[PDB]
């Protein structure tokens, strides 16, 4: 069977905890007033939820309604505490209160609102020293959710809120959020295709918040080298062998024999032989300006295979990408 694998940093932090801090199924939900609530515009529906604009009409506050759907069931749950456990740290939206929506008879969310402009539009005028400044701002997120033991196994564009007028950020959507408990196996039916990091695809499931950091550096690749997606898989299995393209199938390789994983035999057909590219292969006349040797240096450090080897956010934060912004 797979070889065991456990978390580098922050790896017991659970089990000092109270069980109600982790054991979020005796979570008890504080509902407020759903008529301090009026619905504005609907803004989208997700796979779980449909979300709002809405207004606060007590102090006339922009909040965002976020109408949970009957999905598995416990997620709601799940999220909630999660929420509430990370509520005050470094750029984590702040859940403001939990209303049961009358239609829906199911809860609602509610959030902070951030004034945040579509990735496919911003993502286009970062200059190199805003693509520094904001993934700072996610790291100091990321670093947060791990210390208090939380993987959040949905980053991706779509869920950082970006108010670039006044450069704050915030990471949303903690529905796909869980617990990290050593040893503990967990789905690995979770996250976007391109963000998915390769234990996700070669189906390990012992994974841990490393799994952020893949996905952080699919982002920071994206941004870099102006590739949208960067990595970018037609399904789950292309998804792999696009991975292959760039990172080589020996390293794979080794990463799967390391912990004892077999690949599904269909990649027999279409994984091949890659070589490690050089990063240099990505830089072009239309993304030079964003590259550096540290962006490659620190990118380099987050797109591994093996996950115990990727920069961990703290050490990540410690990287020389990061000595020309401000702090």
């Amino acid at each position: 069977g797979p070889v065991p694998s456990r978390a580098r940093v922050y790896t017991d932090v659970n089990t000092h905890r109270p069980r109600e801090y982790w054991d979020y199924e005796s979570h008890v939900v504080e509902w407020g007033n759903q008529d301090d609530y009026q619905l504005v515009r609907k803004l989208g529906r997700g796979k779980y939820s449909e979300v709002f604009e809405a207004i606060n009409i007590t102090n006339n506050e922009k909040v965002v309604v976020k109408i949970l759907k009957p999905v598995k069931k416990k997620k709601i749950k799940r999220e909630i505490k999660i929420l509430e456990n990370l509520r005050g740290g470094p750029n984590i939206i702040t859940l403001a209160d939990i209303v049961k929506d009358p239609v829906s008879r199911t809860p609602a969310l509610v959030f902070e609102h951030v004034n945040n402009t579509d990735f496919k539009q911003l993502y286009q005028t970062l200059t190199d020293y805003d693509i520094r400044f904001y993934m700072y701002e996610i790291l100091k997120a990321l670093d947060y959710a791990h210390s208090m033991g939380i993987m959040h196994r949905d980053v991706k564009p779509h869920n950082v809120m970006i108010d670039h007028e006044h450069r704050k950020l915030r990471l949303i959507d903690w529905g796909l959020a869980e617990f990290y408990h050593p040893g503990q196996e967990y789905n690995v039916r979770v996250a976007s295709r391109y963000f998915k990091g390769p234990e996700l695809l070669v189906d390990y499931q012992m994974y841990d918040y490393s799994l952020d950091m893949w996905s952080l550096g699919a982002m920071l690749a994206s941004m870099i080298f102006r590739k949208e997606p960067f990595f970018h898989g037609h399904d789950n299995y292309d998804q792999l062998v696009r991975i292959a393209k760039v990172l080589g199938t020996e390293d794979l390789y080794d990463y799967i024999d390391k912990y004892n994983i077999e690949l599904d035999p269909r990649f027999n057909d279409i994984l091949g032989r890659h070589s490690r590219k050089r990063w240099e292969r990505f830089v072009h006349s239309e993304n030079q300006h964003l590259v550096s040797p540290e962006a490659l240096d620190f990118l380099d450090k987050l797109l591994r295979y093996d996950h115990q080897s990727r920069l961990t956010a703290r050490e990540a934060m410690e990287h020389p990408y990061f000595y020309t912004v401000v702090k």
